[PDB]
């Protein structure tokens, strides 16, 4: 470890941008402080669209992951191209990348658990990759069956995920920006309506639900993420499907039409 040079802080346990004395290669690592080698599988699970986990430095009461390192995320992506707005096939492309590396990663049963803009992760030739994943405080792209108390929820949540991020790329805006659990839950509900045994299936079995939450209807999917074609809402409907296990897989996902046309657009980063 004093075989690394920190650079800056990237990330807040906390990320740093360092420099590898000896190697001379910039990495990124996570200083974790406050006993499962999950770990050591997640350094197997190699794939061109996740970040890669280069080693894994236990040392006195510390714990660094070195990881490779992007120059840029999503959200600060996001929020440079606010005004103009991330052409479609820009979109597309991410969105059909990061569906790879979580078909990747879901075929051999691990999970993200925690897709956000700020852990996914951009280069200059065009790539997206998934970061960060977390094991076993922004709500906003929690599934519903977490809200609710899911102890053993399936690969379906990354898909809820990256279906939110997928519609607060085309509109500029957070689908769920929820500032509480109840809160995002309720903004959930008021889009898509408030879930029943019709369309989730013991759903009022759920750990928290409640028989006392509003009964909201289900606004217009044109009103939710205009002014997308029907290809892409039709997608992004079936991400969001309530039920997890109606909802879409990433492989089916990447079978949609709406990936006919995908190309691999590289875009301009401002680094
Ligand atoms: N999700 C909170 C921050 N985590 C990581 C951020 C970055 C990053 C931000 C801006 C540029 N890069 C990186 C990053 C990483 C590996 C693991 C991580 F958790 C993060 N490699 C990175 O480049």
């Amino acid at each position: 470890m004093e075989n690394f040079q920190k650079v800056e802080k990237i990330g807040e346990g906390v990320v740093y941008k360092a420099r590898n004395k000896l190697t001379g290669e910039v990495v990124a690592l996570k200083k974790i402080r406050l006993a499962i080698r999950e770990i050591s599988l997640l350094k197997e699970l190699n794939h061109p669209n996740i970040v890669k986990l280069l080693d894994v430095i236990h040392t006195e009461n510390k714990l660094y992951l070195v990881f490779e390192f992007l120059h840029q995320d999503l959200k600060k992506f996001m929020d440079a191209s606010a005004l103009t707005g991330i052409p479609l096939p820009l979109i597309k492309s991410y969105l059909f990348q990061l569906l790879q590396g979580l078909a990747f990663c879901h075929s051999h049963r691990v999970l993200h658990r925690d897709l956000k803009p700020q852990n996914l992760l951009i280069n200059t030739e065009g790539a997206i990759k998934l970061a960060d994943f977390g094991l076993a405080v922004t709500l906003w792209y929690r599934a519903p069956e977490i809200l609710l108390g899911c102890k053993y929820y399936s690969t379906a949540v990354d898909i809820w995920s990256l279906g939110c991020i997928f519609a607060e790329m085309v509109t500029r805006r957070a689908l769920f920006p929820g500032d509480s659990e109840i809160d995002q839950l309720f903004r959930i509900f008021r889009t898509l309506g408030t879930p029943d045994e019709v369309v989730w299936p013991g759903v009022t079995s759920m750990p928290d639900y409640k028989p006392s939450f509003p009964k909201w209807a289900r606004q217009d999917f044109s009103k939710v993420v205009p002014p997308l074609d029907e290809d892409g809402r039709s997608l992004l409907s079936q991400m969001l499907h309530y039920d997890p296990n109606k909802r879409i897989s990433a492989k089916a996902a990447l079978a949609h039409p709406f990936f006919q046309d995908v190309t691999k657009p590289v875009p301009h980063l401002r680094l």
